[PDB]
């Protein structure tokens, strides 16, 4: 499982590459009666919408479900994310972002990077996140939106809010970027978002800037994340760490599995 | 009969609900309507609907009657030569509103059907209309187009009780007839979501009885929307109480006349 030549350097310069229908059908209703039976478990890495409808995003679901640690480990992700950083690699985060129908709300504009580095002593930016769909993403269920090519500009630095909107996590409206380095940004680096089937990957750099809108449609949009570091890479937290169902701990390298999810 | 649909747009419009067409208006012509918005935006009065937050306008009624330009656009063959083909009769406005849903959070409107707000609030008799959108701003998949329900006009009215508290006292926002999730979780099947996107100075026509609704604005790129909702002038509205301001729900049935040339 290996990405084309064409596919890096789309990773490079643009900052984000789709892979289309990685995971098979059958693949997506097992993940998805997994998600289901674990937005149940009560828990601190269960964070609700603030109207308090549905859940807005699940930590550590490899931790709980056998389907989720097999995709964690599949060679699907774990091929394609050691090409594009050449190390040896353990899990970072792992989160789905589960954006309901009817109202699930943004994900503020923003670089994951920072947000890493300032909390949690992250050192450097030797990490892939590796989206996975588990609903249709369309122009319509509030898709992920990239400023193409902005990774390039490496961090844009930037003081936390003064008041965090979660206690949870760190929601990404506590480093937003401002309306001023959104309109200069985006003159250089235009709005994409990918469009594809669930069961689609997408690998993105934890440097582009990126958010979403709200979801009015009926349809849902259940989103998948796994950020893989390089085990070279660890977090140097100068206080008490965070929680290890946000920040993972473990740097043991991992290994990929080949064959299909059940 | 200048300006005259094809075949194939009057054939989309019937079946879909809708229909786009690019380019009508030129780069110079959306400036000068562009710097009436601007000017018109700063006119205070009950006409001028604030956003929720305060921080800008989200919507102005009545423009065609302080800047010359939306009164000229409004009497234009480009939009009156596709009004009259599709309703074939005399037209006059039933209502003008510039919904300026600004960057960085403009607000989202509510899934909803136009023509039973106005049957239930204004007595308008029957959906004898025509909502005619001009695009002042670049409509794109990220600034909160319009989105419809593909042939969701072909179902007639949904009929619904209006809340028991409206949203706002200057206007009827479609909130206050909002569908519900389960009419529209039922329909999508049938009528699936679309949303015309196209350059400024682009037109786009409606039905008053398709379903349709808007996002918010996550980007940088304001969307204001003009929308002129042309009516058949033997279809005025009944009222059985007093009639809501001129402003909002017009009055005047005096067929248009319409007019060639550019806007200026
Ligand atoms: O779920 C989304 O739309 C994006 C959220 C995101 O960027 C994140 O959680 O880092
Ligand atoms: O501006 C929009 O997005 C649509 C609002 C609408 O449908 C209306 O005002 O009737
Ligand atoms: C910007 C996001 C990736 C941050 C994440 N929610 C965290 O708490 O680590
Ligand atoms: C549904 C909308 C077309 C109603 C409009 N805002 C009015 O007050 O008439
Ligand atoms: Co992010
Ligand atoms: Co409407
Ligand atoms: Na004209």
């Amino acid at each position: 499982m290996q990405l084309t030549a064409d596919q890096v350097e789309k990773y490079k310069s643009d900052g984000y590459v789709l892979l289309e229908g990685a995971f098979s059908p059958e693949e997506v209703h097992v993940m998805r009666q997994a998600l289901k039976k674990d937005q149940e478990v009560q828990g601190p890495h269960r964070i609700l919408e603030e109207d308090g409808r549905t859940v807005r995003a699940l930590y550590a679901s490899h931790t709980r479900q056998s389907v989720f640690d097999q995709l964690s480990r599949s060679d699907r992700l774990l091929g394609p994310a050691t090409q594009l950083l050449e190390c040896d690699l353990y899990i970072h985060q792992f989160k789905i972002n589960t954006k309901r129908a009817f109202g699930g709300d943004s994900w503020a504009w923003h670089q994951d990077f920072i947000v890493w580095r300032d909390t949690d002593g992250l050192p450097a930016p030797r990490a892939v996140n590796v989206g996975v769909f588990l609903s249709d993403v369309t122009e319509f269920n509030g898709p992920v939106v990239f400023l193409s090519g902005s990774h390039q500009r490496g961090t844009v630095e930037r003081k936390a809010r003064e008041t965090s909107r979660s206690d949870q996590h760190v929601d990404p409206d506590d480093y937003s970027m401002t309306p001023a380095e959104l309109s200069q940004m985006v003159e250089k680096h235009p709005m994409v978002s990918p469009k594809a089937a669930s069961g689609s990957v997408m690998l993105f750099h934890p440097e582009i800037i990126h958010g979403s809108a709200p979801n009015i449609s009926p349809f849902a949009r259940d989103l998948l994340i796994i950020t893989y570091n390089d085990v070279a890479n660890a977090p140097k937290p100068a206080g008490e760490p965070r929680p290890e169902y946000v920040i993972g701990r473990d740097t043991t390298p991992l290994v990929s599995r080949s064959g299909p999810l059940h």
